């Protein structure tokens, strides 16, 4: 008897660094300390091709980017760069214990946070 922590579509790179290309995927963060992701919805519904990453000893971080804090918690930061322009690129990575790294790009700005918090949350619960 578990409860979904975040289940929706996610973008997944499919090419290279110089030439990025994310495809429509389907991820489901469950309260069972497990992160699953399939090629698409037909995969989740029908249950075909659905990779799972243990949330016992996993890490979550952005693709080499500064701390995502658009809201800003006020206070002299280390380097409040970006004033007129902003990439606003919301993408997080899920690192497993075997090096396996699931890089996804949240379709929604708020969703990316829930997910990152869902993955870290599942890890915090499994750690304790």
């Amino acid at each position: 008897r578990a409860i979904p922590i975040k289940q929706s579509f996610l973008l997944k790179r499919s090419g290279n660094s110089l030439n990025k290309e994310w495809k429509k995927k389907y991820v489901t963060l469950s309260s069972n300390g497990f992160l699953l992701y399939h090629p698409s919805i037909n995969d989740y519904i029908h249950s075909t091709h659905g990779k799972e990453m243990d949330l016992l000893r996993t890490t979550v971080k952005v693709p080499g980017k500064r701390p995502p804090r658009a809201i800003s918690a006020f206070g002299p930061s280390a380097s409040g760069s970006a004033g007129q322009a902003e990439e606003e690129n919301f993408e997080f990575l899920i690192v497993s214990s075997t090096g396996q790294t699931w890089h996804f790009e949240a379709a929604s700005f708020e969703e990316r946070d829930a997910w990152v918090q869902a993955i870290e949350s599942q890890i915090l619960a499994s750690l304790q």
